[PDB]
């Protein structure tokens, strides 16, 4: 992004992404998972319910994706998991989450221009959760429906810049 109001009608986004998601999937925190160069991400947008402790505006460092997975995602990867505490994840994996009391996650890619934006993610709190596979793509295409907002609404700000610049 190049600012001057696009990081405002971004926000907008991320969080019309959150908010819908959360009640999509009526589950407990539904966050917008942003990457830098470093693929470290940062709780942007946040949708959660009351008596949950807020992840927004945190950073987390996971070095799992710059390792592993960014090229998954980037291809369209989809990760869901009935119950964390029976994933096999590491102990150094649920010190991240135990904080946001985590039981059940839904994790879809944020492709912009063929690049790994960033992550949307789910949180059931409560209790574990078999994520169905209605709910699976609804929440994917709701993902990558935003992602290629994003993508086109830049590239018009491009060609907007580019046309009144060459302008006769
Ligand atoms: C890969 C991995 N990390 C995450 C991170 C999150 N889950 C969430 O719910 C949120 C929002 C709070 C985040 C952020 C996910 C979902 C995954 C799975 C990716 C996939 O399988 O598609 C991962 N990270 C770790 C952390 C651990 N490994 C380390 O090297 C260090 C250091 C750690 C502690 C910080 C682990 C164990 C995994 C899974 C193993 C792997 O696939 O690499």
């Amino acid at each position: 992004a190049v600012q001057l109001s696009e990081l405002r009608d971004r926000q907008a986004i991320f969080e019309t992404l959150v908010a819908k998601g959360r009640e999509l999937l009526a589950c407990d925190r539904v966050i917008v998972y942003a990457f830098d160069d470093n693929y470290v991400g940062t709780v942007v947008a946040e949708s959660v319910a009351e008596g949950w402790p807020q992840a927004r505006d945190q950073v987390i460092e996971d070095p799992c994706f710059r390792e592993h997975w960014v090229e998954a995602y980037r291809q369209g990867r989809i990760q869901a998991t009935t119950d964390i505490f029976k994933a096999g994840l590491t102990e150094c994996h649920l010190n991240q989450l135990r904080p946001l009391k985590v039981r059940a996650n839904l994790v879809v890619p944020m492709v912009i221009d063929d690049q790994l934006f960033g992550l949307l993610i789910a949180h059931q709190a409560s209790e574990p959760r078999q994520w169905q596979e209605i709910e699976i793509d609804q929440f994917s295409e709701l993902a990558s429906t935003g992602s290629l907002v994003l993508e086109r609404l830049h590239f018009l700000e491009q060609t907007i810049a580019s046309l009144h610049h060459h302008h006769h």
